[PDB]
């Protein structure tokens, strides 16, 4: 339909039918099961955006709804969402391994305090994990990270990642400082998405 630009309306049926529950920018909502136990479609205000993810596990699985969606019945079991400004960024990682390991041989644990702990596995497909949410010009954030060989149990590296808003580019930047594991390389894949690659499997 046509809604308040800083609001979103979730509807019980597909194609925006029924009364709908309205939510405002700033609301963070967690449900007992999945979002689909109540909602099948969502109208998104012109200045709003929804970031939805899974708070009952550490997969980091998420979706962004930036425009009205007439069918959200098939989104995985996403169970939490935040209504944010249109220019607020979902920070996401995909974890790769260039050292010749098996699928899921390595894990990257990211202790995101806003969206919750995420456990990413190496070369485990194409689904990014949500590891933070940063408003435009938001405060910088440090998040602890842990790189482990899951087979052996041995930690390759322990450190942290520093996110900051880049005002010039209107982007999120990963700053690789002295606590960023030298064994990892980040590569930008979007305004706030990064492929993080294990380039060396020798422990610190």
């Amino acid at each position: 339909p046509s809604v308040d630009p800083t609001k979103v309306i979730f509807y019980q049926k597909k194609n925006f039918e029924g009364s709908g529950d309205t939510y405002a920018v700033g609301q963070d909502v967690s449900v007992p099961g999945s979002l689909n136990d109540k909602y099948f479609s969502v109208a998104v205000g012109a200045s709003a955006k929804v970031i939805a993810w899974q708070h009952y596990n550490e997969t980091g699985h998420y979706r962004e709804w930036t425009t009205s969606q007439a069918d959200i019945s098939d989104i995985g079991g996403l169970s939490r969402f935040r209504v944010v400004d249109d220019d607020t960024r979902a920070i996401s990682f995909l974890f790769k391994d260039a050292t010749g390991g098996a699928d899921k041989q390595y894990s990257l644990k990211v202790d995101a305090r806003d969206v919750g702990t995420v456990m990413l596995y190496s070369n485990d497909g194409d689904e990014y994990g949500l590891v933070g949410i940063m408003p435009e010009g938001g405060p910088p954030v440090t998040t602890a990270v842990y790189v482990r060989d899951e087979h052996s149990g041995v930690y390759i590296a322990v450190g942290s990642v520093y996110f900051e808003w880049n005002k010039d580019n209107g982007e999120v930047d990963v700053v690789e400082n002295e606590h960023w594991p030298k064994q990892l390389k980040s590569k930008r894949t979007g305004k706030s998405s990064f492929e993080v690659t294990l380039v060396d499997n020798k422990p610190s």
